[PDB]
Parts: C-alpha cells; sequence; structure tokens
C-alpha cells in the first residue's frame, strides 16, 4: 500500500539503458570549454582555449573579467581585486567589499540576512572558518576566472536548440563570482538586456530576515567548503530544447505507458538515474537567489551547479524547456519552505558517464499559474501543459528503450493552482506521447496515488489511446466548466463517460 503499479525496480534508469555516448566534440549547436582529447576520469579538466578569450556583445555572458567591463572609466575587474584580497573578520567587512564595485547599489540592497548568519547564528568557531578559510578560498577561485572560463559562454536565447558542456570546476568559479555579486549589467530593476533573463548575482540571499535565509546559506557554503577544497573532476552540460512540431492530441493513437506510484519518497533520492523533473519558473531557478524554497529552489540548492543555468538561460517560452545533465548533490535536508533544514554535506555516488557526467539528469518544465481554478481545464491551457511536458520528455533520436523513466509529482499544484489529479493525467499522456514510463511521487497523499493508479489501469485495461484520454478532457471542459468550482470532479466524470 506504500507503492501501487509497476515495481519500480522494472522502470528504465541510467546509466544501464543509455546508448553509447558519441564523441564528445564542439560543434554549431554544442559549446565544450574543456580539452576533450585530455578528458580522464578522476582528472581535473583542462579548460580549452589555453589563453583567456572575450566577447562582450549580446550573445554571449559578459565576463567580469573582461577588459570592456568598464565604470565612469576605469576596470573593473582591477577593482574587484582590489575589494575582494583585503582580510575580513566581520561580516560588515563583506558588505563594505561587495559595495565597492556596486556603488550604485548601495543604497538598496540590504545585507541582513548575511550579517545574522555570520554574527546571531553561526558560533564563534563557525565564524573563524568561514572568514579565516571559506571566504577566501572562495575569493581565490572567483579571481581565477580568466584563467578557468577562458572560452566566451553563449546566452541560451530562446528558440534556441543548443547545448554547453563544462567542467564542474568551471561552474564553482562562475557561482563564486556570482556569490560576491560581480557579474556586470545584471542588477538594475529596470533594465532592458538581461530583463528576460533570471537574477544571477547573489545579493537578494544577504537581504532580510526569514529564518529561511540562513539555511540557504549553510546549503551553499556546504558546496563551496566542497569544491575549493578539493576539484570537482566533472561536466556538466546544459541544453535549451525548443520544439515546433507537437502531436495532434485529439488523434494521437498511441497507448499509454507504465505507471509506479507512491506517497513515499522524493524525485532526487528514489528517482536515480530516471528523467528528474523540476518543477520550475519560467525563470529557471525561481527564488532560489532570493526568498523561494519549495520544490525548484531546494534542488537547485542541493546541487548548486543548477544555480549557473540562471547566468545564460532566457526566460522559458511555451514551447521550450532546459535539460541539465551532469549536477552533483551536496547536500541533504529536510523541511521545505519554512521547515526546510539543511541537514549535512552529502557524498554524490552517482555513476559519471562517458562524459564524465554524474548520471543525473533534470528538466526545467514550467507550468502555468492559475488565478482561478476553472482556468486550466479550458483546452487551450490543457494543450499548453502537454506541450510543455512532452517538450520536457522528447529525445529526438533516442529509441524509447534506452529512455529512463520519468520521475515527477504534483507539477504546478502548489501556489500555482494546478489539480493534482488533472496535472497527473497530463503528464502521464506526454509521457506517453514521448514513450517513456512514468514515476510519480505524490508526496504524502496516499488517497491521491490511489487515485491516479485507479484512473490509470481503468484506462489501459480499456486500451484508451492518448488521443481517447484527450477528447475525454475536453468532454469534461465542455459539460462541467465552460458554462460553470466543477458541479462533477474530473476522474469521476472519466469513468462515467467511458462506463456510459
Ligand atoms: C514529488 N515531490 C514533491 O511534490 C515535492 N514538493 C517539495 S516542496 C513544495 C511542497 N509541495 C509542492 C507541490 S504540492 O503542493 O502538490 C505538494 C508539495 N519537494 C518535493 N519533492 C522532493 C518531491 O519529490
Amino acid at each position: 500500500k506504500k507503492w501501487l503499479g509497476t515495481p519500480i525496480e522494472e522502470m528504465r534508469r541510467m546509466p544501464r539503458c543509455g546508448i553509447r555516448l558519441p564523441l564528445l566534440r564542439p560543434s554549431a549547436n554544442h559549446t565544450v570549454t574543456i580539452r576533450v582529447d585530455l578528458l580522464r576520469a578522476g582528472e581535473v579538466p583542462k579548460p580549452f582555449p589555453t589563453h583567456y578569450k572575450d566577447l562582450w556583445d549580446n550573445k554571449h555572458v559578459k565576463m567580469p573579467c573582461s577588459e570592456q567591463n568598464l565604470y565612469p572609466a576605469g576596470s573593473r575587474w582591477e577593482l574587484i581585486q582590489t575589494a575582494l584580497l583585503n582580510k575580513f573578520t566581520r561580516p560588515q567587512n563583506l558588505k563594505d567589499a561587495i559595495l565597492k564595485y556596486n556603488v550604485a547599489y548601495s543604497k538598496k540592497w540590504d545585507f541582513t540576512a548575511l550579517i545574522d548568519f555570520w554574527d546571531k547564528v553561526l558560533e564563534e568557531a563557525e565564524a573563524q572558518h568561514l572568514y579565516q578559510s571559506i571566504l577566501p578560498d572562495m575569493v581565490k577561485i572567483a579571481l581565477c576566472l580568466p584563467n578557468i572560463c577562458t572560452q566566451p559562454i553563449p546566452l541560451l536565447a530562446a528558440a534556441m536548440n543548443h547545448s554547453i558542456t563544462m567542467s564542474q570546476e568551471q561552474i564553482a568559479s562562475l557561482l563564486a563570482n556570482a556569490f560576491f555579486c560581480t557579474f556586470p549589467r545584471r542588477n538594475a530593476k529596470m533594465k532592458s538586456e538581461y530583463s528576460s533573463y533570471p537574477d544571477i548575482n547573489f545579493n537578494r540571499l544577504f537581504e532580510g530576515r526569514s529564518s529561511r535565509k540562513p539555511e540557504k546559506l549553510k546549503t551553499l557554503f556546504c558546496y563551496f567548503r566542497r569544491v575549493t577544497a578539493a576539484a570537482p573532476t566533472g561536466l556538466v552540460t546544459f541544453t535549451r530544447q525548443s520544439l515546433e512540431d507537437f502531436p495532434e492530441w485529439e488523434r494521437c493513437e498511441k497507448p499509454l505507458t507504465r505507471l509506479h506510484v507512491t506517497y513515499e519518497g522524493t524525485i532526487e533520492e528514489n528517482g536515480q538515474g530516471m528523467l528528474q523533473v523540476d518543477f520550475a519558473n519560467r525563470f529557471v531557478g525561481g527564488g532560489v537567489t532570493s526568498a523561494g524554497l519549495v520544490q525548484e529552489e531546494i534542488r537547485f540548492l542541493i546541487n548548486p551547479e543548477l544555480i549557473i543555468s540562471r547566468l545564460f538561460t532566457e526566460v522559458l517560452d511555451h514551447n521550450e524547456c532546459l535539460i541539465i545533465t551532469g549536477t552533483e548533490q551536496y547536500s541533504e535536508y529536510t523541511g521545505y519552505a519554512e521547515t526546510y533544514r539543511w541537514s549535512r554535506s552529502h557524498e554524490d555516488g552517482s555513476e559519471r558517464d562517458d562524459w564524465q557526467r554524474r548520471c543525473t539528469e533534470i528538466v526545467a518544465i514550467d507550468a502555468l499559474h492559475f488565478r482561478r481554478y476553472l482556468d486550466q481545464f479550458v483546452p487551450e491551457k490543457m494543450r499548453r501543459e502537454l506541450n510543455k511536458a512532452y517538450c520536457g520528455f522528447l529525445r529526438p533520436g533516442v529509441s524509447s528503450e534506452n529512455l529512463s523513466a520519468v520521475a515527477t509529482g504534483n507539477w504546478g499544484c502548489g501556489a500555482f493552482g494546478g489539480d493534482a489529479r488533472l496535472k497527473a493525467l497530463i503528464q502521464i499522456l506526454a509521457a506517453a506521447a514521448a514513450e517513456r514510463d512514468v514515476v510519480y511521487f505524490t508526496f504524502g497523499d496516499s488517497e491521491l496515488m490511489r487515485d491516479i493508479y485507479s484512473m490509470h489501469i481503468f484506462l489501459t485495461e480499456r486500451k484508451l489511446t492518448v488521443g481517447d484520454v484527450y477528447k475525454l478532457l475536453l468532454r469534461y471542459y465542455n459539460e462541467e466548466c465552460r458554462n460553470c468550482g466543477p458541479d462533477i470532479k474530473l476522474y469521476p466524470f472519466i469513468y462515467h463517460a467511458v462506463e456510459s
């Protein structure tokens, strides 16, 4: 009674189900920032090219170490170096350092949470370790950026189908810069450039008095402590995927696939090696660098390499997703939102693939935010969610036998107002169209587990196709929502319509 349906042991997982990876190589649609010819297990990857190369334009990340990063003109990189190469002994020292190259935000950025964490949460020995060891080591890896990220990083802009593969070490240098708020043109509230990109600098983690900010900082300093002490050796791939041809859902003759549904476990622990869904905001990462702390933000905190997607990933349009392969888990946690707490450091035991990427694949798909509950049953909105999930699950050019199951849950069903029973069925239909099985976590809701299982077995036993089910959703809208909360609920309607 803890789980229902297909045993999870029968679901496909990476690496066992994967196909031989092609040779890792840069191309028109794949940026590779390391020496592939020297990539070896257990060895820190060598950056390619050897000497720093800069691009300062509207198609690439504006690096803080660029000679074009100026301030009315002096070199901002020189200023960052002078500011950060000072001894920190009190939190005000770190605030003052960050503001030396952010003078325009000195009356706008609040540092209360950073001050409280250092002075009021940490004990004396933990504070001493922070400013004697961790922060100086973070400064050093940040300032090493021009020797580490030698190759320009393209923006993954809207409508681009493009991948970036970089080393975990390169990500660590970039995230250290984000912590010290060094990325230029990413700060103004009323900016034109980068207005369609998420925040990357960490200044909003330092503001306010929530009991959540200290837990976020503990989680991030756990990561920073680990990666400055011993450089991680693997790679991470970021792929923006934007599809043009979407199924004619009413006409899809594909059958449903297999389902495992359970009210215990988590996507990240029990969906190891599966395609793990991030319940994303259209600005990937949501409020990770500010106040948010539900499913997406938590994943971005315990696997912080996800955070760097915000440096270069434009806001997702309706037909797009972001696929990240290779991020490592550095922390364990309990709770969520107001009960979230950092638990301990985590030693990731995931195998690495032939590109030295952890066998962990996460897809960010953003559900819609519904102001009115009945809005989500409008056909245009159901099709939208179907196509979003389909884009996140589809892998053009891969046999279904080589596709892991999808590990997911009540996507968009918290603050975004989604109906769990509808969103479960939508994901089941999208997974079926993408020829993937579904592993579904209901997060303690045993009744929902039973309901999803019952509907899935009902539909499969009667051999209903994807299109058969979609037309029942359309019928539900017309008969119970269009001219209407509804008088009859969705699953009861479906049972009655089919049994009729
Ligand atoms: C399947 N699944 C979750 O659903 C989940 N939620 C959170 S934190 C936000 C709480 N909330 C969001 C949607 S909900 O309201 O439907 C139920 C719970 N962490 C989660 N993990 C690790 C997970 O595996």
